[PDB]
């Protein structure tokens, strides 16, 4: 009834308790991943998700409070229980507020902040500690694909040898150009028909996805799906839109060699 992960967010960095010091009040930031025992978390059936034998803890709950270790027994109950939801926030059922990373720097230190889907409120529990390289393959049996900074994505035959359509899927929920790591696929909007584009990757809602049980992508913030627009390829737009479970809507990853 319980089992021990890392857990990845923004930018690939995982939570880590800083320095490796155990005190009570100790803050969780961003550092690079590996396998010291304040990047490990241990998540008990009773809620809590622990490490070096103390629990995570909000310090506070409040809009911008700290999130630290503190002794299990000791803490407020309300302070020391967490859920998962399957969209990759962790959020404190008492405050309703999620686990954020304001910035994505090495020692950003983490804070419980107001939903509101960003990518820097993403996170995976996993002990995979690099992003996982896949081609998408959706509409047609086509393969979505980058095609630059500021351009559209759109689909094409699936190439083994194309490097425009390997994405790195990131812990922050990001889906990422693999060769060029700091851009992420972005809606340019949270309205139906806005345009799926390549961006610079800052944390924005609009850079944040979601791949559900529907074979759909979802953006959690706008509530829409990516869509090859008007069932058209030849378009080269894709697109938000409401979910209608059509073909033109339905996406698999396949991991790459
Ligand atoms: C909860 O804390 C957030 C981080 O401090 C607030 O967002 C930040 O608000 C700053 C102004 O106080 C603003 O300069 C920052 O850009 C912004 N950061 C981001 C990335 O959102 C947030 O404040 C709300 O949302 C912002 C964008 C403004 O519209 C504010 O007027 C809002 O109050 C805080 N949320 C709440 C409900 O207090
Ligand atoms: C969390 O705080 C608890 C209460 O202060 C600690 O338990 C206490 O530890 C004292 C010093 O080690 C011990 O003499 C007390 O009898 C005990 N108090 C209670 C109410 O159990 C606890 O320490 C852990 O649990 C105790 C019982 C021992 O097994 C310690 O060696 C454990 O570390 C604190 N937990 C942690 C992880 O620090
Ligand atoms: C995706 O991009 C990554 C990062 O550039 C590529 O990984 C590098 O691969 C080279 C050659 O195998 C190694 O020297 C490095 O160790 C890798 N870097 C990292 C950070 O992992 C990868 O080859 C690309 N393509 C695929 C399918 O993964
Ligand atoms: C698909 O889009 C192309 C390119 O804009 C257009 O010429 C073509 O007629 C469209 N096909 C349909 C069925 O609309
Ligand atoms: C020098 O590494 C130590 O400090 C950094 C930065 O605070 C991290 O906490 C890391 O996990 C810990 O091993
Ligand atoms: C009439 O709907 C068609 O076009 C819209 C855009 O106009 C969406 O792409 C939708 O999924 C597709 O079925």
């Amino acid at each position: 009834t319980s089992f021990t992960r890392n857990i990845v967010g923004r930018d690939g960095l995982c939570v880590d308790v800083r320095n490796g010091y155990d005190t009570d009040g100790t803050p969780l930031q961003l550092w690079p991943c590996g396998t010291q025992r304040n990047q490990r978390w241990t998540f008990d059936s009773d809620d809590t998700i622990r490490s070096m034998g103390k629990c995570m803890t909000a310090n506070g709950l409040n809009n911008g409070s700290n999130i630290v270790i503190f002794n299990c027994s000791t803490a407020a109950e309300n302070a020391i229980k967490w859920e998962v939801p399957i969209d990759g926030s962790i959020i404190n059922p008492s405050s309703g507020l999620v686990m954020t990373a304001p910035r994505a720097a090495s020692r950003t230190i983490l804070l419980l902040e107001d939903n509101i889907y960003a990518a820097s409120q993403g996170w995976t529990v996993t002990n995979n500690v690099k992003p996982i390289v896949a081609s998408i393959v959706g509409y047609k049996e086509m393969c979505l694909q980058s095609n630059g900074e500021n351009n559209g994505v759109w689909m094409e035959d699936c190439e083994a040898t194309s490097l425009q359509q390997q994405w790195a899927l990131y812990g922050d929920r990001t889906i990422r150009v693999n060769s060029t790591r700091g851009l992420c696929v972005t809606t340019n909007g949270y309205n139906s028909k806005d345009l799926i584009i390549i961006l610079k990757c800052q944390g924005l809602p609009s850079q944040r996805w979601f791949f559900n049980s529907d074979g759909a992508i979802v953006n959690p913030k706008s509530r829409l799906v990516m869509d090859v627009r008007a069932s058209n390829v030849s378009l080269r737009e894709i697109i938000i839109f409401p979910a209608t479970g059509n073909p033109n809507q339905q996406w698999v990853t396949q991991v790459l060699p």
